[PDB]
């Protein structure tokens, strides 16, 4: 179900903020701009409170998840607060097992073929590629040969100029951080609209 | 308390829409653009449902009221759904009495000196001026002589070009309909920001 | 039935004259020019005699009514003389009740939202807007928001240059006085034809 | 008697001031400039004292009345202080009845055909038109058709440029406020002379 949501929506807002209020305002702004997949990172103060207080957006068709999850304790708080997916920057076997037992989609971060194969052995075929700005679209193209069934969601350095190159490399979706979420709520809503239009114009 | 909110915020979004979903999206858009006073008109389908489902914005500092109220039945539904103020296009003695008994702020609409004096005799000193595009800022200036203590909130034809003329005439606030609320959610948020900046630039 | 006649014919001749003979000649002239709705105003001397003596035009498809009715006494004389509709410059509760008891269409005049709501509470949804030259087409557009089911027939200052602006504002019909009825019988018949052609050219 | 004074003098000074002393100085200035009808508005501090202290000007042929009367209490104080006429911005049934019982001329303010007909039913045929700057000379021309016997005294926005247009529309007299009464006593006397000369030059 989560794979079909990533495939349909093609973009995840990777939300970093300095407060609960700033995070909520930015989550609303990206949703009003047409971004339905919203990742509340655990670098946001009280990220569990932010996820819980955004739960009303699910009735409007938002999908609220947790990102930068680095412990089972954080994964637990995220799920208890109503996170619909979990994202980490790394591969975490304890978070993988916890997410499997809870029936919650987990997207581990990988950077190498060895980490990719470890993630596959834990049952993961949809992988965060992080940092995307270091490995680039070339890594995604290289992995298509030996790993044809693995799908990537790159995070890091995705912007309006390179987003169509990522889709041409064969990514499932993109995780967009500062290029989307940096600025005032109005500028964030305008950037969200521009990303949705740019992605549509190179994936239809 | 409601007078000080009108004086502080200086703008009310007069929200007309064809559905509950459109009304909610536009209410969020004006709030994200910095408009805190939001009038859900009873020409919106299920306007009571819209008011109830927007109640979470009150925790963010939105003030949600009802507009185009033309019966005590509509006034009751609005208050039960959590409306914080009532607005009508006309003077209504039954709505005035009901609002007084409920302890809810009522802003009747007036167009004439006779209707103004009737509204004052019912205890109203803050009056909707409607239609504002017919009577203009000249009516507000004319009423300052005989009625120095009456304050107006004009509705109808208020736009970015004339809003500062309304404040120069001595209005308390402005009710803005189609010039703010018409368009996509993104265009409505941008127009809300432009109205807030324009009003600030001629009232500070 | 009267609503469908106003909707079909789109124009009422508002007939003012200084004698019975002048009124009859002008009523014939507007009818020969294609205007079927003819309002004999009670500012015409012996207006009841004029209505009675024009009764033969009903067999030709003219609809003869009374205008400038300001008392139940005048309303009675108009109906007894065979008036098919009553028009007043104001809202009159006694004329409203009398017209309801007689089963005769009454079109009250209104200028304000408060008078409009009073007229609606008396069962009137088709309202004379008077004076039309003071409130303009902007008033009709403003009333469409809060009062979508109310239909206007403006009277006062309607002419060949502005008649299409009134229809674009969403009026049901127009009441035309001096711009149609002033002049010789020949000039009145030519003006009637010009109004019918102008209205057709912007309402089809 | 008051109708013939309005018809003869054609102008009423509508006197607003911030003190008894300023009001008296301005009343003297307009009288020395040839304006005999002087309306002391109840927005003047101690307006009853001003009327009483101007009573000596009646021996010189000044006609001193009260304006902006909005209660029977104010009407009583005005009459007890020697007001020769009462003016209000609105139609007031209690002031109408009180003025009738006292045998004092009352000129109610009206803005609509409905208020006009209410004023006529209370015995008033000479009406203040207020605010004159909103309804304009076009309203006076429109009322001549349905209400040939009603006479208007417009107040609000009357000045040296438009005063002759008001007389061409068929007003009985004009009420002149800020265009006459604003300035030093010398400037007010010069403006009074200029208004009297301008009115004479378009009404003789």
């Amino acid at each position: 179900k989560m794979e079909e949501l990533f495939k349909k929506h093609k973009i995840v807002a990777v939300l970093r903020a300095n407060s609960v209020e700033e995070a909520k305002k930015k989550a609303l702004a990206v949703f009003l701009g047409g971004v339905h997949l919203i990742e509340i990172t655990f670098t946001v103060p009280d990220a569990d409170t932010v996820i819980k207080e955004l739960s009303f957006l699910k009735e409007m068709g938002a999908i609220i998840g947790a990102g930068t999850v680095t412990s089972v304790e954080q994964a637990r708080k995220a799920v208890e607060s109503g996170a619909e997916f979990i994202v980490s920057p790394h591969l975490d076997e304890e978070i993988s097992q916890f997410a499997k037992e809870k029936g919650v989609f987990y997207m581990p971060g990988v950077m190498t073929p060895t980490e990719l194969v470890k993630a596959m052995k834990l049952g993961h075929t949809i992988l965060k590629l992080f940092p995307g700005e270091v490995v680039g679209p070339q890594f995604v193209k290289a992995m298509k040969g030996p790993f044809p069934n693995v799908k990537f969601v790159p995070t890091g350095g995705v912007n309006l100029d390179n987003v169509c190159e990522w889709f041409k490399a064969g990514v499932l979706a993109v995780g967009v951080g500062s290029a989307l979420v940096k600025g005032t709520p109005v500028e964030v809503a305008e950037k969200a609209k521009a990303f949705v239009e740019k992605i549509r114009g190179c994936t239809e």
